[PDB]
């Protein structure tokens, strides 16, 4: 695999969004892995909607966090629509997916990356964004502003975001805070520090779509 992966570069990478108060960054982690494996095998770069797996993943909690696997498994086994069809409102809802007409896009399966493993995660990231953890309560993460990102931190991880690339000495994660926050809404996390949970945690639990 090669030395730098920047799925913006390859037109696979939506804008930044702001997940708001609601914790619900399970699904915006789950819905830039679709964005990107649907560019990746069709071509077509589109936005998906986070506010549909908030409302119908039954076991995620809403506002109250979730589980991206859990998330992506609802795509590969119904589907989702596009944001435009179900806009993100920040507040957990009614299931709409049935009132909402046929899915736009379709998912085969989900995998999990081999955890606490970096050069697994960074040969999925090679392959397609993925969807990681890590622990964003400590204030170092809150404030970030820019560069590579070593901490302080721990690893009780407590915020999906995803992965869209990777260079020598970091990791490329889009975060949903919004543009404002971090490396215009990205933040580059330390890797290779021989620390089996990663840096903040951030190899503890990664997941992909599958798509034929
Ligand atoms: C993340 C966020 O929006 O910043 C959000 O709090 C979240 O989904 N957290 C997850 C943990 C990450 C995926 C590591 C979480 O806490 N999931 C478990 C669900 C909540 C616990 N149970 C109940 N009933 N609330």
């Amino acid at each position: 695999i090669p030395e730098y992966v920047d799925w913006r570069q390859k037109g696979a990478v939506t804008p930044v969004k702001n997940q708001g108060s609601c914790g619900s960054c399970w699904a915006f982690s789950a819905v830039v892995t679709i964005e990107g494996i649907i560019k990746i095998r069709t071509g077509n770069l589109n936005e998906y909607s986070e506010q549909e797996l908030l409302d119908c993943d039954r076991r995620s909690y809403g506002c109250n966090g979730g589980y991206p696997w859990s998330a992506l498994q609802l795509v590969a086994q119904y589907g989702i629509h596009y944001r435009n069809t179900y806009p993100y409102e920040g507040v957990q809802r009614y299931c709409r997916s049935r009132e909402k007409g046929p899915y736009a896009a379709k998912t085969d399966g989900v995998r999990q990356v081999q955890p606490y493993n970096e050069g697994a995660l960074l040969y999925s990231i090679a392959n397609q964004p993925v969807s990681v953890v890590l622990e964003a309560a400590g204030k170092d993460f809150q404030l970030y502003r820019g560069g590579i990102f070593v901490g302080p931190c721990g690893n009780k991880v407590d915020h999906a975001v995803a992965a869209v690339g990777y260079g020598p000495n970091y990791i490329l994660i889009k975060n949903s805070w919004g543009t404002g926050w971090g490396e215009n809404g990205y933040i580059r996390i330390k890797r290779g520090t021989g620390n089996s949970y990663g840096v903040c945690g951030l190899y503890t639990s990664s997941f992909y779509p599958v798509k034929n």
